[PDB]
């Protein structure tokens, strides 16, 4: 509710915090499965697409031992028939990786390039709860710095903020962090985030919906608040009593 005087930075989780889970789980990711074949068919000749498929082929070779693994065999030729077969293999491999929650760099890389087309072309918009932007603006007016921490790549994060239901709000963010800085349930990740930002762990207030993230940040001597939004995983009675909860960014007083 009332931020400690020592806080100078607000670190924000995305899914379940600034953005509903429904958008991420039922819109953002399913979009990939629905568009990967069309995307590959249309942009196969692109140097970037060729590089993406190259990475996916390498990954497919490394997963060859896994049961149910989908191979991306060497093309049979360079005719349109051979290409159709190739494309199907890549599509099948991508969907397979997504069915299990395998978030490899090869997969994330292609997803990011596909999302760039979706958001830039205005086919999709990143959903933010109505209280987010106004609160963030006031926070910044009060001198607070604002950073984002999500498992989604920074490149993908920028697309979300650049094409939100609130328009382009990239300027409201001072920086982004993804799994490169470490995993969200590891306290060490938060100590590094403080280092990258250029502050102390105690100058940070992290807002997240998952308690496993909250407890990891607390262990890193970071201040935390648990955000409750529609569709979020329930909190235990003890967690509801232990953590400071907020149902809106407006509930935070500086
Ligand atoms: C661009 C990808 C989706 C990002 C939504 C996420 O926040 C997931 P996570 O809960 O791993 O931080
Ligand atoms: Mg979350
Ligand atoms: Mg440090
Ligand atoms: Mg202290």
């Amino acid at each position: 509710l009332s931020v400690p005087a020592e806080v100078t930075v607000i670190l924000l989780d995305i899914e379940g915090t600034t953005t509903p889970i429904a958008f991420v789980k039922d819109i953002l990711f399913p979009y990939i499965e629905e568009n990967v074949k069309e995307y590959l068919q249309t942009h196969w000749e692109e140097e970037e697409c060729q590089q993406d498929v190259s990475l996916l082929r390498k990954q497919a070779e490394e997963d060859a031992h896994l049961d149910g693994a989908v191979p991306i065999p060497a093309a049979s030729g360079n005719g349109v028939d051979d290409l159709q077969q190739m494309i199907q293999a890549v599509v099948d491999n991508v969907c397979w990786q997504m069915s299990l929650d395998r978030k490899t760099t090869a997969l994330k890389q292609l997803q990011g390039h596909m999302w760039r087309a979706a958001f830039t072309a205005g086919r999709m918009k990143a959903e933010f709860f109505a209280d987010v932007v106004p609160a963030v603006r006031k926070w910044r007016e009060a001198g607070m710095k604002v950073y984002i921490y999500s498992s989604g790549s920074v490149e993908a994060q920028k697309l979300l903020f650049g094409h939100s239901t609130e328009g382009d709000i990239l300027e409201l963010v001072d920086g982004h962090f993804d799994t490169k800085i470490g995993h969200k349930v590891e306290s060490e990740s938060y100590r590094k985030i403080a280092d990258s930002i250029g502050c102390s762990t105690n100058n940070i207030l992290f807002l997240t919906d998952v308690t496993r993230e909250a407890s990891a940040a607390e262990e890193a001597d970071v201040h935390v608040a648990v955000v409750v939004r529609p569709g979020n995983a329930g909190l235990t009675d003890d967690e509801k009593t232990y953590y400071s909860l907020i149902t809106s960014f407006s509930e935070l007083y500086l």
